[PDB]
């Protein structure tokens, strides 16, 4: 005999496994108890939440609105019609101009996805380079030739760096590499870099190979929506992006792609028009993905109305204001930031001038709730030498200008620690470690950084019914 | 000023958002008030559900357990852990001699990332050709030459078919096919196909040739977790798998792989050991996927230790005997199924011999809130109006239907096919006029109307239909 | 100082390196006193070695006549368009509805440039097996699944074979596959097939899928252009051939394909003409190949026009019938040939009925100046010893041999297999003991003596056997 | 009835084909009458051509000697093994560290034959930008994305540059690509670089990215054999060579390779041993080539053995020599010479200075019978109408000029360019304009018989003056 629907079907979670029950609990307690810095990250809203965790989960709806493989989309197809028409608003996108698939199940697959809609295998990118600020997915193989992403093993990748005096793009050295190397596709946008983006000089540089040019604004999309940083789509193809980050969605991927007629160009016959929507569409399915994520689609048109607002916008400047404050606090200190500041969510942290590895400072961070990640910068070849650091997860948590600069002065505590611990205990790791066991200060700067973090709100739950207040 | 955090955040979804509220709203009536048939659909558990939607959404954690690139996976570890040890024991699997990946976002990803694991660009993979049943990931291009699949784009794919008689697989065809061709990489399990798998002949057929075994039990995992029909594991040296099927879990994907001393084989090193589990995580990440989606991991824990439960085995037991009497009643109209009958959780039904298309039918039945898909049939080549409909009984048998509900379920889909070939008998086979009859139907009111008196009856997983906003 | 002129570049090969013209002179000799049965040898005339070893050697002439990258083209351009237009006469071709490329320096780089116009890396063709008789530029790889010839390593190949009891092409078989596999090119010709193709079914096989069809007919050139065997031209996109084989001209190779209008075919545009020529030009140069071989070209001229005449004719037709004759005489005896004859210039003799390999076979044969090889059969795995012996007619026809004399042949041969199979019951079948038996053996030297002795009695084309260094 | 074996097999090529041997005299008198400046062309010896045009040609050889896929080649095994030691002596080898192979048909195939030995398909190289002076097969597409070389096809290239000012090799821009692009081959050596090659910086570069190094060195082959330029040996692992240019032989490829030891590297371990010999080998056959042309090897065996003379070490030496001369006189009448001179057997003239493309210089030479070819130079991307024309000296220099003639050599390349432009100021500057000049255009009529009276005068290696058809 089967088990009565309501018994398997409908019991709450907290009595079918009380075991993942207490691991969400106990990850919800972390969550409101340190300093959640890795840039990458954010807290989405309960709204958010209860459309992910809902019965879309059931549907298979493989193709697109009216146009399904499956019977029963009847509803499943209005909620993706209406995540596609809240995507193009939240990006200020003329529908005639822009079309947008909501179906990438991340931001790998979305990227993945753009690639095989305008690229045969071994067609060669051009990404930023992984230590100057670039995703994996752009192309990444080390300086030692080693092919990491599958974007290094399908397609054929050369990286651009930045400039090693300033730390911005190398505009006139990715010129001389595109005339080179000539690739089909220039990538831009990336996971590390902390400076807006000339996209103009990118078009520029991409007429000139005969390349299509590709945003990944996947990091900064919520600057983007808020008009806070420069827009990709002024000058780009195809435009990328998660969900998640700066967004502050579900986890997703979207792909934007323009329609309609062509600008004016030489060589290319009159009335031209388009032709990427059908490509992007295929690639995404048949050719790499099965049924879409219908709770995901739904969460994100849930995000997207919430991107398009007001608050929105506010929460965008914070974001930026926020990770100057932090960044003018730690330069103050004397440490090293890569271009000497910030213009937008994050501050990349060059600890080699202190004689410290990433490895070591995020270690000794995370043991103080301080969640940060060791991060690459230039030069490093595969313990990075930088750490990274974002402000838009604890800016949702409402910390304004003065908070990241405590936020600071707990990194630089940390770091602080960091170093006295390598004078005492040694470089080798081996040794080191040894420094991370009965620390009193690390024990005092835990308990300092709970006490601050725990006073604040945290979207996404109410902290009243959760199992752990302590 | 930004807004309060209790005011964007912490609002329910029925303020912040009406309007998606009120479409998840008819959505979760148009599961319960209907008839769900498509064999790859389920309904999951609040539980499942519950998971799904969790601050497990907000954490970054690439890499393994206790091995990231990101601080602060002190419980997301031990959630992953979990979620692979009860992986294991849901499939009765010994952790010395196989491993599993559970970061994969879904079934196609993972067979992705499986052949990435193993083959390099434009190395040969065999699987059952899509028509004959087969997946679009197991190297699907048409008879026309198109390739569709990218698994037809990145590698080299050569299909294998079933007799064009009897509806099985052909296995001395597979077999002369596999010593021409001399892939790299045997794939079986499927998405249309109606009866088990001669494992044992599959392994065969790739000592002969060289070749890499997978199984992709995507459709009947949750039979294969409750022992109800063959264990891949025994032969094959990867499987991957969906959740969401028969399994009953969230939509995610996982890979099995073999691990430690290789089985003794002719000329192979003494001590040889098996080297997957290295290079299918490395596929996974770094190679092809970001973050992993910690909720959808959290809620797969959750439905693997469901799925390893005494009510879950009397609940696979239950979906193959509703579909065998399905079948019974449906051959019993005179019905044409492939191969005459099944052996898990589906049939599949030709409509070729009544002079129609899996789209007509699919398209009326969609009208009475019986939910189908048009399905490929030996010999198709078209997508959009194929030969079959395929029907599945995981989901209506998780709603408690056992097998005199899944007779009367036979009899609306008679019906149901009654009236599509009325409709086509009166206004013709072109798709223009045949939806001229679907206008002020009488009988298509009426089927649709005992279509949801009858799913009323049963109760529903997922959700409580109570406090529902769409009530009847 | 520098040597003058006269010293190092005037004198006689003779004077100037005495080690290489003595081993020249001996090879001469060796090719008029034995019995030369290699298939792909011929011997060919003076008047093309005349043109071989000429000032022609000095001049680069990279592109097309009139359009060339280099200065100087004047006669190099006469020559050339000279090679081409004999080409076509040669092989009764109208210019309107052909073309023909005459740089390629042998038929391996032929086939290679034929590939790489028309086709992308990775893209797909079909050729007959190795071991059933296709060439290794037909996309050889083994069963054993090792990629051997770069056309199964920038392309992706599926052999197709023959039927393994009659040994002729599986035609059907041959359709079936190409059905599954969609091929974009299918390749007929061979190396060591010993019967007629059916062009047309080619054809049909190849408009059934979508495929171009080339015939490589470098074995069968010179029987082709004596319109003794069925014509590729009717039925073929493109034909690739050397000219060194039956053709009796240089090694060198060419590549012939249509022009003009195309046939009319469903779904193909009206109007539609063909698009070969710059594809297939571009892709002998600049893409692979540098300076062409003018030396080779001029001499390649000299050999079509010599297979143009009635004398030409005469000795294809005499080809086919030694051939015949030879096959008659060894079946008589109880010998296996492939197919059970001829209809070419060759038999394909299976020696594994016997116990034998076609390595020890060749082995005591070259022992005797009997010249053969050894050669693959259906089944065959192993190059080093392969289960059979191929035999041609053409070299020892151009020395006029006719039926009678190869009879002769044929009993030479039978002496030496019967001499094999005693010398392996004597000593054994391992190599090691087998080659004991080959030191001192008078059955040998009786038989040595008996060949030579009958290849004194012909004339020989190339050189004067009359001022030959090496007398008798 | 066959014609007698004399009729069509022993009677001269005079008699057998009047038309082409008419032009071959026609080609040998061009040859006499003008000035040869073609920087790959040279007049190779009747020695070599007597070897070449001979009964070599008619035997099938594939494999390697003492292993070969054929019998009857006790004298074609003597005259390959032969060639490859006298390779190996020629360029100062010992044959425990190097070996050769001696079978490709040319330069093209040779190179393509080694990146197939050590590199899989799409695999990285890096060679001479072909407007910078490197050859199409070291990995040429075009500066507008058009993949020109089939090594730019089936590998994936990047090329270095020479310094835009200095006409140089840029090492630095190539240490700085090679460590971003990665590739696994890099490739030296050139068609139309003026200056000797730094390969021990080669080597380190190579060393610092992990790639293999290998020199082309086709265009100073006879040079490096006389030790006239720095050696590649010293420090590449692969040496590919043609054989015609300044080696002076048959038109062939050879492949030198590393054997025995590895030199100390710290991540290689202790007693690793060079292993490109068998994959060579398997490159060249039977992976990409059939049967060798035995002809070829036989007259390239001569050609080694005439550069191992004092005679050529004294033609190396004065081939430069002439080069310098001719340089030297150029630049005193003001023209522009890439990098300013010389270092090798050629100048690389930059005509755009004067508003000139090197096609009209070109064009109008070969109407005074002055043979150069047009020749990119750095920033060039029109291959109809490049910036340059490039001049080598082997060619006159094999015919007995000095210093003192290749001035002369100067003196009428200056009345042609003199010319070139006086047509152009007064016909104009577009092709239509200028092709009205060379009619009837006295002054042209004048250079060319002057041309004509030096030229004719000089000895001429591979035939006797005396005995030729056209002695006016
Ligand atoms: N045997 C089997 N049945 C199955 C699936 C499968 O993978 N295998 N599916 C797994 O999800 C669904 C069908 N998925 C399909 C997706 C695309 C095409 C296809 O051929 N598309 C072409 C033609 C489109 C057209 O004609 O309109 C294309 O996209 O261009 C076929 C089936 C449901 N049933
Ligand atoms: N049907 C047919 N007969 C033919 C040829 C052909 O191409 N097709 N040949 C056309 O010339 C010659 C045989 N050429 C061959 C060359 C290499 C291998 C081969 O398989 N080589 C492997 C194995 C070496 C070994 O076992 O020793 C290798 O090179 O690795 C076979 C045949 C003569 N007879
Ligand atoms: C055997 C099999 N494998 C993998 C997948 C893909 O799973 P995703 O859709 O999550 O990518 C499917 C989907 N089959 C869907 C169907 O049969 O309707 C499948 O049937
Ligand atoms: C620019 C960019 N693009 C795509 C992705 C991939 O998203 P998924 O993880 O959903 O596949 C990332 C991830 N960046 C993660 C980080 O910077 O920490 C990214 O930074
Ligand atoms: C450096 C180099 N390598 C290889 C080759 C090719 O040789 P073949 O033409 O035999 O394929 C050339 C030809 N160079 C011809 C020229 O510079 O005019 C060459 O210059
Ligand atoms: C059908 C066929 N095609 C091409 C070739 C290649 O020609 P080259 O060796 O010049 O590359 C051969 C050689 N076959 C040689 C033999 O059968 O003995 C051949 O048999």
């Amino acid at each position: 005999h089967m088990d009565p629907v309501s018994v398997w079907g409908n019991t709450p979670l907290a009595t079918v496994d009380p075991e993942i029950h207490d691991l969400i609990e106990k990850e919800k307690r972390r969550q409101c108890r340190g300093i959640e810095l890795i840039a990458s990250e954010n807290f989405t809203s309960f709204a958010v939440i209860e459309a992910l965790g809902s019965a879309l989960t059931n549907k298979y709806s493989e193709g697109m609105p009216g146009n399904r493989y499956y019977g029963g989309n009847e509803y499943i197809d209005q909620i993706e019609n209406l995540c596609r028409s809240r995507a193009l608003q939240a990006f200020h996108l003329d529908a005639q101009s822009w079309g947008v698939n909501v179906q990438p199940y991340s931001g790998s697959p979305a990227n993945f996805a753009a690639y095989t809609a305008v690229l045969n295998p071994h067609d060669r990118i051009m990404g930023l380079d992984l230590p100057s600020g670039g995703h994996l997915t752009h192309g990444y193989y080390t300086s030692g030739g080693k092919k990491i992403s599958a974007t290094s093993i399908y397609f054929e990748s050369l990286p651009y760096k930045v400039n090693s005096t300033t730390g911005y793009i190398d505009y006139d050295r990715l010129e001389e590499k595109a005339l080179d190397f000539r690739p089909k596709l220039i990538i831009c946008g990336g996971s590390a870099y902390p400076r807006d983006w000339d996209y103009k000089r990118f078009r520029e540089v991409a007429d000139k190979c005969g390349a299509l040019l590709l945003c990944d604004m996947a990091h900064t999309s919520g600057l983007v929506a808020a008009q806070e940083v420069n827009s990709p789509f002024e000058y780009c193809d195809i435009v990328t992006t998660t969900t998640h980050k700066s967004l502050r969605g579900p986890r997703a991927g979207m792909i934007f792609y323009r329609k309609g007629p062509k600008p004016p160009k030489k060589g290319q016959p009159e009335n031209a028009v388009y032709d990427f929507e059908d490509k992007i569409n295929f690639a995404v399915f048949p050719s790499l993905q099965g049924g879409p994520h219908n709770h995901q689609i739904g969460a994100l048109a849930v995000a997207l109305k919430q991107a398009a607002s007001p608050g929105f916008k506010a929460y965008a400047k914070q974001v930026k204001a926020n990770a100057v404050a932090l960044g003018k606090y730690l330069m103050g200190k004397g440490y090293s930031l890569v271009t000497g500041g910030t213009e937008n969510h994050l501050v990349l942290w060059d600890l080699r001038p202190l004689g410290l590895t990433g490895y070591k400072v995020e270690k000794l961070c995370d043991l103080c709730n301080i969640t940060v990640n060791k991060n690459a910068v230039f030069g490093d070849s595969s313990a990075p030498g930088g750490v990274r650091i974002g402000a838009p997860a604890m800016t949702s948590r409402g910390l304004v200008e003065k908070d990241f600069e405590q936020i600071g002065e707990f990194l630089h505590r940390a770091v602080t620690l960091t170093l006295e611990i390598q004078k005492e205990h040694g470089k080798l790791l081996k040794d080191f470690n040894k420094g991370l066991v009965n620390n009193k200060a690390i024990e005092d700067l835990k308990a300092d950084v709970e006490k601050f973090s725990a006073l604040f709100d945290m979207p996404g739950f109410l902290v009243s019914e959760m199992k752990y207040k302590d």
